[PDB]
């Protein structure tokens, strides 16, 4: 029972220690506090009544902002996003391209507005400062960690851009890990519109901050000594719309391509499996088979660990967006398999991160532009950082499965 | 009656004089002629029979080019832009993304073709030359003013690009003002497809040329001494399609974002107004309340000035595209309020300009690239130029309301 | 009969000889072998049983990859690409924007994956080497010719990019000609989805390799002496999706614009023809009238040569994509004219090339970036190279019409 989870946590921490660049330099105050905050944050918002109330309050607000944003998409696509669509096409009346993608545009505009107004900086400063006084992490790395709660891996470091070129390897690694452990407001709204529970997405975003520092500081302890805008609000909103347009277009093409490539891989796997008596072989069977142990380890019941493995595996080998798109159907009454409410929570939490190999190329471009002489360092540390981020998502799922 | 309008005109001119950089350097020939042409142009095409006939003749031609362009969108979107759409979804069968936006693509291609063929240059040279001999404005600023009738603020100066780096501050200011006072062929076709009357759009585009010079030369009189391509027609058309694609994508994302942000602002305003006994508070009430005087001043009947204020206010604080999108419904039998045909004309004319604060950032990039050392000057003069452009749109609306 | 074709071939070769930069330097081994391979390849796959079987086998595979890729578009557009669309809108239920364009995205991703895995390089090396040992063409120009079977004119030279800056004028010209004579995997899948027969598209792509060298070496014989990557497979797929997105967007805007401009040209032609007693005058009549001789010359029956001319003419003056879009309707039971199965094959083959004037601007940018000092040479040789490519497509159509 609750024992299989506390071992899950122990195993995750252990792997990080085994992979550390220097176990003897690990600061127990830093890593102990970091775990304590991620664990307590979970308990607070997933277990204690007052916590559950703040979480549901924040989630309902987010759900309202989303609905407000949909007035814009309704203006652009009209009847193609109305109730009439379900009467005519049934299930296929939900057009993903017009229901989900335009949300990334509206959220980016909104986030850009909140930065111009100083609202983001205000929230980041309080959370980032809380982390550093509690953990002894540097100022710049703590701010980047907090910013990553709300924005993507290449956007979050912008709040400390002048300090990036000269941060320590341990600081730069943490900055990467905070990005890989979290997601971003725009896609969060996307996943929600796909049916993923907002409470889970919000909780996982907040837990990514200490989670990312926890595993960065286990795997890459500090061995050095750290140191230490649009003309108006309308231009801010337009610049945000433009960046989100570009994001929406990219995510759309990636989904058409990746989902297409998986179908082709499955056609090939069936013909190849056939030579070995397994004509039914598919990419989902390999991944389920291969990741079931890990799913079991974080608290998925033995009889659901294999289906859970498919989703977790897909997020790791491809990205969380392709994974969520294959997981969303299991969140509706038309699911091929009815999963426990606890297994749904665990999958939702473990998928909630940008941790995958392709995020390295993105960090090289985006985070690299802030410190062009540190691109060698980013490439070198890329794989470890993806592992760090993966461990953080897994730890959050274990904690969540525990308190549920 | 016709008295409330002639005072409207007087007030608009007066504000410009009050804001001038040097009232004593204002050239009466220049500003008197400029007003005389804008006023007479209106009379000619809105009042005198032969004028009304040329205008309706030009508008019908434009309406035919639009219909021709729709064959291309029909090929791409098929049934989604057919009559069957209205039978199935009713009013929401009109999909804005496929009905309006593709028109920007076709018009840009067409404009690019007419430049390659020398047809644009020919028309610009006649109108621009007529202006300068009549007003004593410089050659380059007069050409830019005429070009702005047909193309956007960043495209119009291209006909005089080699002379821009060295124009006088008064010349550069006029170039900006001609851009802010007008629109462009692509979006004109958009507004028409939305239901805005072509006659009004065309008339306002032509009146923007003297109107923009009028207010530039009132607010920034000349105190210095002024001076003085695609390989084939198919590449021209393709380069124009490509630029219009980019424009269509940007306008679409801006609409999803801005309309979304207004709905969120309204949710917030309702909760905030509620603390003061006004739970019904919205952004449209603030703007209507705030701009009613101005609407009244240009000839909107007292009892329609508040609804007129909403649209005029929205165009000023955001842009004309968001404004037209909220005004278009009042042009159909399904309008929340039936407005006089005179109030519809006045709103249509006063919305017909790129004059807003966000157009400054666009001028900095586009007009700045032609004269990188004059970017400081553009930023400095930005706000005055937006005011100049606003006065020009307002003056055109007053003149139009008068002759109707 | 079969005589009218062998004269077609003779005429095509003759024009090339007449236009040569030096008929006395033409290498008979090179040009004789090149023609022998194009002709024999046709015979092999269009006539001999075993050949027809390999071709239909390769075409069916391609047809399966396409269907696999459509799972991705189905996820993004849902009901708008389902069988229900035809019940509601009938013929107009086929939305080109969602049926055809997303295929360019999936194919680009796939091609990018096959390069990362070394599968493309492997196939190119065998075919390119076969060509050079047989023809005595240089190594680099032979590889570029083979690569052009599968990828576009600006992508194919990438397999020999370090050698491009220093190739001979005859080599550079051949590189251009291989691009103009062929198409690319992405658009091939597009044309197929439009109804064009895959067997024809595949056969024409393979015949473009010797065909392009044949006419390059007739028109620009060698008079000089020739000489002689994404971090992982997921980044490869994403980079390919992104490039194909950009391509899909461009092709879409070009189609809206060009088809729109043709409708406007037709409105104007009707009014102008009217002054000469031909109110029915259209762009298709001019092109059919003007290209009928050429269509007749390649084996189109006298009574179908005029309709065939429309399509061939349109591909030459605009591009093959606009042409295929006007030709596709004649491939369905709802065709305005029922054409012989032989006339359909001939049109399909003669349209199958990037040979048009606009492809020069594209070669300047793409091929020019590989050798910035050779841009002058590319511009100078552009028109001859388009003629060379056109002759290659025409020759392939004649050969095909012969063996059918
Ligand atoms: C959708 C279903 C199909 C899923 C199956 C796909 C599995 C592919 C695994 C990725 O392969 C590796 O990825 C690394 C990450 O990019 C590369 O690191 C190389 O590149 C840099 C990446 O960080 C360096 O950090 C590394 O040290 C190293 O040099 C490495 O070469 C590459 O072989
Ligand atoms: C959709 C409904 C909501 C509507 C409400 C929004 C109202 C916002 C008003 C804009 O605020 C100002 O805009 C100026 C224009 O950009 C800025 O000028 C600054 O920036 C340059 C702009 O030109 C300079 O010209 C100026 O002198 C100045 O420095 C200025 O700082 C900024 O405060
Ligand atoms: C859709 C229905 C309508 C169809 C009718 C359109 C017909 C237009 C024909 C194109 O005109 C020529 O195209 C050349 C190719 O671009 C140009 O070459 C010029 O530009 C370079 C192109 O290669 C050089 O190679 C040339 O030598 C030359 O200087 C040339 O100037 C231009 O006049
Ligand atoms: O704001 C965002 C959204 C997405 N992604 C990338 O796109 C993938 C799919 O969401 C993620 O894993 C991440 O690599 C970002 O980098 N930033
Ligand atoms: O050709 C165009 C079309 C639009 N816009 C910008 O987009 C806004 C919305 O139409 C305008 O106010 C203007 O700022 C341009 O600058 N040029
Ligand atoms: O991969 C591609 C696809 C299209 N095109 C260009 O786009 C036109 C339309 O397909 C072609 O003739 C060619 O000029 C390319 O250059 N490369
Ligand atoms: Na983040
Ligand atoms: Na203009
Ligand atoms: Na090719």
């Amino acid at each position: 029972s609750l024992f299989m989870s506390l071992i899950g946590m122990a195993v995750l921490l252990g792997i990080a220690v085994l992979l550390s660049s220097n176990r003897k330099a690990i600061n127990l105050r830093t890593v102990g506090g970091a775990f304590a905050i991620q664990f307590s944050l979970g308990a607070f918002i997933l277990y204690v009544p007052w916590g559950q109330e703040l979480l549901r309050g924040f989630s309902d607000a987010v759900s309202n902002v989303i609905n407000y944003g949909n007035d814009g998409t309704s203006f652009l696509f009209g009847g193609l996003v109305s109730g009439k669509m379900f009467e005519v096409f049934g299930g296929g009346g939900f057009i993903f391209a017009f229901r989900v993608l335009p949300t990334l545009i509206f959220f980016s505009a909104l986030i850009s507005v909140l930065y111009y107004l100083g609202v983001m900086q205000w929230v980041i400063r309080i959370l980032g400062g809380g982390l550093q006084k509690a953990l002894g992490t540097s100022r710049a790395e703590s701010m980047s960690a907090a910013a990553n709660i709300f924005v993507g891996q290449t956007e979050a470091p912008l709040v400390v851009r002048p300090f990036v070129p000269k941060m320590t390897q341990s600081e730069l690694f943490a900055v990467m890990c905070g990005g890989l452990a979290s997601i971003a407001g725009g896609v969060l709204a996307g996943y929600a519109s796909m049916g993923v529970k907002i409470e889970y997405l919000v909780a996982a975003s907040f837990m990514a901050a200490p989670g990312g520092l926890l595993f960065a500081k286990l795997m890459m302890p500090e061995t050095e000594k750290p140191q230490d805008k649009p003309a108006n609000v309308i231009d801010a909103a337009a610049g945000g719309a433009s960046a989100g347009l570009q994001l929406a277009l990219n995510v759309g093409a990636m989904l058409i391509a990746f989902i297409g490539l998986i179908a082709l891989i499955n056609g090939m796997l069936g013909g190849i499996g056939g030579w070995f008596g397994m004509p039914e072989l598919k990419l989902e069977m390999l991944l389920g088979w291969l990741f079931a142990p890990l799913a079991f380890l974080i608290g998925v019941p033995w009889n659901e660990a294999t289906v859970a493995g498919e989703f977790i595996g897909l997020k790791t080998v491809a990205n969380e967006f392709v994974a969520y798109s294959q997981f969303a159907p299991y969140l509706t009454e038309a699911a091929p398999v009815v999963l426990s409410e606890k297994t749904k929570a665990i999958i939702s939490f473990a998928l909630c991160g940008f941790a995958n190999l392709s995020s390295i190329a993105i960090l090289l471009g985006g985070l690299g532009s802030l410190a062009p002489k540190r691109r060698g360092d980013i490439a070198r540390m890329g794989v470890k950082a993806v592992i760090a981020g993966t461990l953080s998502n897994l730890m959050a799922a274990t904690i969540a499965g525990f308190f549920l």
